[PDB]
């Protein structure tokens, strides 16, 4: 096979991809042991979703599972009507979403379970997978000869051959796993043949952080989880929490073994520890480093030139209102809280207007990282921590470190009840969620 | 008597205003003629409160009218549990309003009746009168030795030595009498003894215009419906809406009689015609002049200075929220709505957060001017028909002109139900007002 091992490609074809998929129990090879995972697809990751704006998609999931399941199409500006965080779809039984990709989108989104109290554990087992919306912004020269990879970050823990269950612990911190894998491989080697590498970036992991830098080498930013920067940003590292995306231009500087390392982060983890009469909370600390990859320049690399421009961010109407959306914890309790309560599917909590711009204050009170996503409409970070934010892009999951106030200006897009949650998965299945109604 | 009417006074003592009103048919002389209206305390206008700040007010309203009453506390920034819109007294029964007057509070305010689809009627009979909130500025040498008068102006019409009943053509314009009256007085005379005049103006009108002009002056505006301007404002004339209120200075400049007049003004009120096939609506145009009182300058006159300064505006916190309320009428079937809809008391149309600000864009798309009433919350006037506002100060009534939209900044004070709708009269018992809730 590739050296560089990425999940399957399924295109949309004549403009129409239509497909079915089961979720189901899989024997299956990961890294070098053989362990029974729930795939899509039978794969893990589950197959890529490759189509191009207006593009109709029609696919029809098969529960497998001993379990209710359902779809999220992360990131994804579609009607909530379909992209349905309520719907449950048991245990031997199908349902088909269909939907039409919206003309003005580019970029990488995923695929990945959302039926609340249930999220984590299917997730952390193997149910992923990544879309990719193609853009006529892919044919420009300085993009269309880069050599294009998808790397999907998710780590696992396996025990007697099956993903390991979920500790009290677990629920609190949000669980991450030993084995640091890139597209479901360990330490993948990628051998590459151009100077210029397109990477899409995934973190599909329930709660691993991947504080990304390659040795002796600069990223260029080029998008963020929902759509196209403005221009090329360089940066020295670039954070990925879980449920973000990223996309970056690599510029091989010369031959040689370069590592792409996740390096030491601290997002907050506890642990329980006893001094002689304690029993308390104690903080893990900065992660261990992981190697992730191993790259490979070709000879002599001469890297293109960097695109000069990328996609102009659309200019905004003013906003119409400002929210305030204070996250906090219960840690001992595993517990977690959007403006004092915890989810509640029957209840509304912010009532919106289609086509107006909102801004939303979100911010954590808490002492953990708190990834935090909405659905169905995405929105532009102005600052966080104060700070302002370098680019304009589309974004759908912001990262929160302790007693940062991010500010979002967020388009109200397609109308219906939709939902808001810490993209930690353990913590929206314990309750940090809320519910945000469109008319 | 004084040359100059004006209604009698009755002050708080020792920081209570306690007083037992009675709305009764009372029997009076009225501009040289005998005519039963209804009247607070058996005079038109009703008996003047006047009340300091973080006074007590124990006002005990009989209802002795053959329909059920109630009170509003016109421009009185209360709580609507105390001001409450929707409170029904019975005839014959009796209601006790208790509230303290706001601390950072002064100017010229009002009660009358605010019974849904009862208003019209019962502020046209006589059902009115003026409640004054002294402030410590009228210690300032240049206010404490200018002679004051209050003027409320409102205008009557007499059939049967009774007030003229409502026609189908008046629900649809709001109703206008014949005789246009100064505290009740027809062109009464006042002799000036000192050369600055302190003018507290008042229309209580149900829905008369009065543009007001004073001969070969101009007149200096010091406050607005619910407070002082920052500085005094030179004008050469004064609209009042309906429920508007006004103080001014006037600096007589010459001995010599001088006509304080109503000016002719088009409020877009309209008539019908038929001229060989058509029975259509046709505008009555502007109002005839009128003269409202004759003002005798005193020998010599030698006006105060003007004071420098009045009352510093507040600097409010930053809005959190925009909204539009677009007003329409149905001219021939005398229905007049609030972004599509009419009131309906069940009905919560706004839903707002105590102690934070809004931006109120109030849109005239009907042909009639409509005088904008917001009940417990005064606002600040930014601009009306695109053009700033010349002062800064608290109203509680803003006139639109056909087509024009205002822009109110507008905090949120006391928690509850409370109403905002056209101060026509007719057009709030017709359906021109709408449900705000503060929580
Ligand atoms: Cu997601
Ligand atoms: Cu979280
Ligand atoms: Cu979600
Ligand atoms: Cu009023
Ligand atoms: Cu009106
Ligand atoms: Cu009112
Ligand atoms: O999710
Ligand atoms: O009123």
């Amino acid at each position: 096979g590739p050296s560089f091992p990425e999940p399957k490609v399924v295109r949309s074809q004549g403009g129409l991809l239509s497909l079915k998929l089961s979720a189901t129990p899989t024997p299956l090879a990961i890294a070098g042991q053989r362990a029974t995972l729930l795939t899509y697809g039978g794969s893990f990751p589950g197959p890529t979703l490759r189509v191009r704006p207006r593009d109709t998609v029609r696919l029809t999931l098969e529960n497998r599972l001993p379990e209710p399941t359902n779809l999220h199409w992360h990131g994804l500006p579609i009607s909530p009507k379909v992209d349905d965080p309520f719907l449950e779809i048991p245990p031997g039984e199908s349902w088909t979403y269909e939907f039409t990709v919206p003309k003005e989108l580019a970029g990488t989104f995923w695929y990945h379970p959302h039926l609340h109290g249930r999220v984590a554990p299917q997730l952390f087992a193997g149910l992923l997978g990544a879309l990719v919306v193609e853009s006529s912004l892919d044919a420009i020269p300085e993009l269309r000869e880069a050599e294009e990879h998808l790397l999907v970050l998710k780590d696992l823990a396996l025990q007697g051959g099956r993903p390991a269950p979920h500790t009290p612990m677990d629920w609190m911190n949000g669980k991450e796993g030993d084995l640091v894998l890139v597209n479901g491989a360990l330490r993948p080697t990628l051998v590459a043949q151009k100077a210029t590498l397109r990477l899409r970036l995934l973190n599909a992991s329930n709660a691993r952080y991947y504080r990304l830098a390659l040795q002796d080498h600069p990223l260029y930013l080029i998008a963020a989880d929902g759509g196209f920067l403005e221009e090329p940003l360089e940066v020295s590292e670039l954070l990925l929490a879980p449920g973000e995306r990223a996309e970056v231009l690599v510029r091989l500087r010369k031959e040689g073994r370069f590592l792409l390392q996740a390096l030491p982060y601290d997002r907050g983890a506890m642990g329980m520890m006893d001094m002689g009469g304690m029993a308390h909370a104690m903080p893990q600390g900065p992660s261990r480093p992981e190697t992730l990859l191993y790259l490979i320049a070709p000879k002599n690399p001469k890297p293109l030139p960097l695109p000069k421009a990328l996609s102009p961010f659309p200019t905004l109407p003013a906003p119409v209102v400002t929210r305030r959306l204070v996250l906090t914890e219960d840690m001992m309790a595993a517990r977690f809280f959007i403006n004092g309560q915890v989810f509640d599917h029957r209840r509304v909590d912010l009532k919106g207007q289609a086509q107006t711009v909102e801004v939303w204050e979100v911010e954590n009170q808490g002492d953990m990282d708190h990834p935090f996503h909405l659905h169905v409409h995405p929105f532009q970070v102005l600052s966080v921590g104060g700070r302002p934010f370098p680019y304009r892009a589309w974004k759908d999951v912001v990262n929160l470190k302790a007693g940062e106030v991010a500010r979002l200006l967020v388009p109200l897009r397609e109308k219906g009840r939709t939902v808001f949650h810490c993209h930690i998965v353990e913590h929206e299945d314990r309750g940090m969620m809320g519910v945000l109604e469109v008319g």
